[PDB]
């Protein structure tokens, strides 16, 4: 239909405008939808975009308001006092503030139907929430309402919330327009979505971005599809890439690189309230934090990820067990047998399941997806489904059978529930993966496996060495392949740090140069230099000029492949803020051939130091252009949790950042 009010071109200097006489008398029936363009690259803390009131004396709680944060937040109110109605629906991390230098412009959607009672609103093309109600309350059935303001909030006949900013188009409708007509509203987004709700994956959330440039020209992603809210392990997650041949204008639809069947791929809407927000999937396998490198002999691309069993995450990991058993200069993957309360068993040579206790094969196998064969059979589970009908989380049996795996909470024969790294290739450039490969224990039998560093892999240029940063308790643990990932051994760096997350990437700076940039827990940025294509390394320096916080984020780092100012580059992501995980920037380094000391030249903004910028993923596009995907919230913040695509696309050119 069309609309009952429209207007445009409003500057929102900390001084309302009163719409009152185009739009309260237009105003009927009991559903409305708002349609805002708006800019607001320099909001106050807490803004009113728009508001009905009641302005009398005595009914300072009767309005309704679309506000915003200085954090991104947006969110409504819909009060009224003699009904005893005071609702607040919002969601943290829903706008855009500036992109490259400018500030965006923001579509913002919000749809209030009495028919179902529910408020939706959409920002960027994003539902950001979608909230039923008991009692549901008109927004011009307020009691008394009497001004229509844009910019502030009119309560007792003084201006509230006064905002900073600008509409430049403002629409509103009698009705309740449905999904599929907000879809035809046009945006003029900054971003673009690679993964997100609904897709392929039926993931409802996303963390751990990964990009990397093949040598086709192709561009490559992985991210974790998580389920169970965005939270790390133990949850559902499986590991889902996808890739661009256009430098990134457009992706594929996602496929899985490496997956669990033990619970469904269910979308869920996970509870953000602080009753049930913790609310974990505990009996699902998963995997989590991937990493991405291509081999130029072989021609594969490799990426690598952390296994969790079911149950497990980092935190409760058995940290003094590989999970392996030694065995004449042999590892071999431990198994425990339902009953047996030791791990009487070892997976040998040809998958056959073996009993340690009197060295005899047993009818059992396991094959090479890590599933459970007896006599040949492939024996099975019942998969599980996760809902939150009852009032809490429930995970119950969902009546479908799927092969039973070792990783899994049925299984008959089960793996030592501790942190894996596993590995799976392709040879299509992303098209299809292999099943994934566990890769041996590097620090000896009783300790827990690595952590990898999520992000890039590294080719070295002159050779064919492949390296994957992983961190554990006090070093990094380089992981080094010469042979296209058929074989790996270590390469320990000792770091100043006790259980550090040490997130770590790196750069080649020139022929087997290798500089690592690392999270620490001292707020600096740390790096390490090895001189000898990673097998040395030397101690810890801190980069001056960037602050994290005291738990830190990880940071992505490239190096680029022109000069700029005529000198070698160095590209870092990170967030650069002492508060939260936001104020992200592209940080430019230029490197000092004499000593390979790097100037930090440029720092580019993302958007405001005040909106939310997370872990992120860098690459250089084959057009010289700078590909970034990363999570637009903090992922740290217990108020953030469970927002659905924040995990953000955007492209950017040299130039922008300098
Ligand atoms: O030099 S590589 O390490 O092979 C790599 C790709 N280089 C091309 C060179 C030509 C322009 C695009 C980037 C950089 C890493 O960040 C990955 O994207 C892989």
């Amino acid at each position: 239909i069309s609309p009952i009010f429209q207007g445009g071109s409003y500057q929102l200097n900390n001084k309302s405008i009163d719409i009152s006489s185009l739009l309260l008398d237009k105003l009927s029936g009991e559903s409305q939808t708002v349609v805002m363009k708006f800019k607001a690259d320099k909001p106050n803390s807490l803004q009113a975009l728009f508001g009905l009131s009641n302005s009398k004396a005595g009914f300072k709680n009767n309005y309704f308001s679309i506000f915003m944060r200085d954090s991104g937040e947006i969110g409504v109110e819909i009060r009224d006092a003699q009904k005893g109605i005071n609702y607040l629906f919002s969601r943290p991390a829903s706008l855009w503030g500036k992109h490259k230098g400018q500030a965006v412009e923001n579509t913002l959607v919000f749809v209030s139907d009495s028919k179902d009672k529910t408020y939706t609103m959409y920002v960027n093309g994003i539902e950001v929430f979608s909230e039923t109600v008991d009692t549901f309350l008109p927004i011009s059935n307020i009691n008394g309402i009497d001004k229509a303001t844009l910019g502030a909030v009119n309560r007792e006949g003084k201006e509230h919330y006064l905002a900073k900013g600008s509409i430049d188009e403002i629409s509103l409708f009698n009705k309740a327009i449905s999904d599929q007509e907000v879809s035809t509203i046009p945006l003029s987004n900054p971003f673009q979505l690679i993964f997100q709700s609904g897709d392929s994956t039926q993931a409802n959330y996303f963390r751990i971005p990964t990009l990397y440039t093949l040598s086709s020209g192709r561009v490559l992603s992985s991210i974790d599809a998580r389920y169970g809210g965005t939270h790390d392990s133990k949850s559902k997650i499986n590991i889902a890439t996808s890739y661009s041949d256009d430098n990134g204008k457009t992706w594929s639809e996602p496929i899985f690189a490496m997956k669990f069947n033990d619970y469904e791929e269910q979308l869920v809407y996970w509870p953000r309230d602080n009753k049930l927000k913790n609310s974990q999937i505990s009996g699902s396998a998963s995997f989590i934090d991937s990493s991405i490198v291509e081999d130029k002999k072989s021609g594969k691309t490799i990426l690598l990820a952390d296994v969790m069993p079911a149950g497990i995450g980092n935190n409760n990991a058995n940290k003094a067990d590989s999970g392996f058993k030694e065995i004449n200069g042999h590892y071999y993957l431990k198994l425990k047998k339902n009953g047996d309360n030791d791990f009487r068993y070892t997976v040998r040579e040809n998958g056959v399941v073996y009993n340690e206790t009197t060295n005899k094969p047993t009818n059992y196998t396991i094959n090479d997806k890590y599933e459970v064969l007896e006599g040949g059979k492939s024996l099975t589970v019942e998969q599980y489904s996760v809902d939150f009908d009852s009032g809490s989380l429930r995970e119950r049996h969902n009546g479908k059978q799927v092969p039973m795996n070792v990783f899994y909470k049925d299984s008959l024969f089960k793996v030592t529930p501790t942190n894996y790294i596993a590995m799976t290739t392709s040879q299509n450039r992303g098209e299809s993966w292999e099943q994934f490969k566990l890769l041996p224990p590097f620090l000896g039998e009783k300790h827990n496996g690595t952590y990898l560093c999520p992000g890039q892999g590294l080719a070295l240029k002159s050779s064919n060495r492949l390296i994957f940063a992983t961190y554990t308790s006090g070093e990094l643990t380089y992981l080094i392949s010469d042979d296209s990932g058929q074989t790996w051994k270590k390469s320990s760096a000792s770091i100043p740090f006790k259980n550090a997350t040490a997130e770590a990437q790196m750069v080649e700076l020139r022929d087997g140069v290798i500089r690592t940039f690392f999270r620490t827990t001292t707020g600096k940025i740390a790096y390490m230099t090895s001189r000898d294509s990673g097998e040395t390394w030397s101690k810890v320096s801190y980069i001056d000029g960037i602050q994290q916080t005291s738990y830190g984020t990880q940071v992505s780092a490239i190096k680029y492949s022109q000069l700029i100012d005529g000198k070698e580059a160095v590209i870092l992501s990170t967030p650069n803020s002492r508060s939260g995980r936001k104020g992200g920037q592209l940080v430019v380094g230029l490197v000092n051939k004499e000593d390979d000391s790097i100037d930090w030249k440029y720092h580019y903004g993302i958007d405001l130091p005040s909106y939310g910028y997370a872990y992120s993923a860098i690459t250089e596009l084959p057009n010289h252009h700078i590909g970034v995907l990363f999570e637009k919230y903090d992922s740290w913040s217990r108020n953030e949790l469970h927002l659905s695509n924040v995990v953000q696309y955007i492209d950017l050119e040299i130039n922008d950042l300098t």
